[PDB]
């Protein structure tokens, strides 16, 4: 019935008002060119902030940590100041919002990253996945990704220090705070995941090893901003864009436990990606729950009776809602009343204007 779905949490030195998570959420609207948030998306999330917390769509931190058409950046001045419009809308509604920082290492083509090649922990391609491109007209144009180049300790370094100072200019545009993107197979998935990592140094070989970039990425993003305002978001059991982990119990209920060390605010586990939604264990849950025991957040098909049952029985904190609040923007006063939820449109979902994006009805009976 929602009854614990409705009730406030503490998150660091923030007190949210519910325990719904607007999950972040491409929506490749971002304004040309520069990769800017703008107007319409600053409007999208205030209209939506009846959240108890917001995660913003992914920003990437360079210009070539970006994967899709049109998403936002969070590097150049311009972009803190396009973020500025967006987080002060928000918090004008009285909502935490916290920036998802993104590298999608080799889920990408070069016509998204000034035509570089791009970079993973090995040199494999993410089989049987696709990105979109801008290809001289306003529709997501679907490619193959490329082969990437296996990154160096200089590269490690560079993403390091990218990873931090976008940490920085999320607190500058007036973020809470920021969420690590460390799962769907991006780049730190790709160090994460056995099957994905194939170095032969200190940042594979091991489960330590291949644990060893988030841990230095996430040393350095507390470092700069304090673990209280640090997010990160991990894809144990999903595959779609191409890791795999050998053990993924052993590799993330560690992962967990590392995180834990770190102290960071909130683990957020992307429980299902599109349509894969693989069987994820109870019992897995439960280990994740001891590994790691600050505020737990799960997002991937969940609904008002499972979000509440996933509360009440103690396996997560915090539940995220993707595709339904994208259709409605009061989806947590839709799912307290049990009013019936709106379905979003594929078509619009990525690139376009305010068509399927702001113009999608609160309920009205
Ligand atoms: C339009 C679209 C874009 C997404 N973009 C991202 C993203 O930028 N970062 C991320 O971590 N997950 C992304 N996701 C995954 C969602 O955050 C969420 O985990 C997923 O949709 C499962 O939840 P749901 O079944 O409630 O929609 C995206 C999903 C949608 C539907
Ligand atoms: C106190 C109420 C303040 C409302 C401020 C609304 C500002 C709207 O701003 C407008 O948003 C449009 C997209 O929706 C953009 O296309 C316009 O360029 C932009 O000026």
């Amino acid at each position: 019935m929602t009854q614990s779905l409705f009730q406030p949490i503490t998150l660091g030195a923030l007190t949210l008002k519910n325990r719904i998570v607007m999950p972040p959420m491409t929506r490749s609207r971002a304004s040309q060119p520069g990769d800017v948030a703008n107007h319409m998306m600053a409007i999208y999330y205030a209209q939506r902030a009846s959240a108890g917390l917001i995660v913003s769509e992914g920003t990437q931190i360079s210009p070539t940590a970006k994967g899709y058409a049109w998403t936002p950046g969070i590097y150049t001045p311009e972009q803190i100041a396009g973020w500025r419009i967006v987080t002060e809308a928000v918090h004008a509604k009285g909502c935490a919002i916290f920036a998802q920082l993104w590298h999608v290492g080799r889920v990408t083509h070069p016509d998204n990253i000034d035509g570089q090649q791009p970079i993973s922990s090995s040199t494999l391609k993410a089989e049987n996945v696709k990105v979109f491109v801008d290809n001289g007209s306003d529709e997501p144009g679907f490619v193959d990704v490329a082969v990437p180049r296996a990154m160096t300790k200089a590269d490690i370094a560079q993403v390091i220090a990218d990873y931090r100072q976008a940490a920085l200019n999320a607190m500058e545009a007036g973020f809470d705070g920021i969420e690590l993107h460390a799962a769907n197979g991006y780049l730190i998935n790709q160090f994460i995941d056995s099957e994905a990592n194939n170095r032969s140094d200190e940042y594979g070989g091991s489960l330590e090893n291949r644990l060893r970039f988030l841990d230095e990425v996430v040393a350095a993003l507390v470092d700069a901003i304090g673990a209280e305002r640090v997010g990160v978001r991990l894809a144990p059991l999903t595959t779609l864009n191409g890791t795999v982990d050998a053990d993924p119990i052993l590799t993330y209920t560690a992962a967990a436990a590392l995180l834990n060390k770190h102290r960071i605010v909130y683990l957020h586990i992307a429980e299902v990606d599109w349509d894969d939604a693989p069987d994820t264990p109870v019992s897995f849950k439960r280990a994740l729950r001891e590994a790691y025991q600050g505020v737990l957040i799960y997002a991937g098909r969940y609904n008002a009776e499972k979000a509440e049952q996933a509360i009440n029985d103690g396996l997560a904190d915090m539940i995220g809602f993707g595709r339904p609040f994208i259709a409605n923007p009061d989806l947590p006063e839709r799912l307290r009343h049990g009013y019936p939820l709106a379905e979003h449109v594929p078509a619009t979902l990525f690139g376009g204007g305010e068509k399927g994006l702001t113009d999608y009805p609160t309920y009205q009976a």
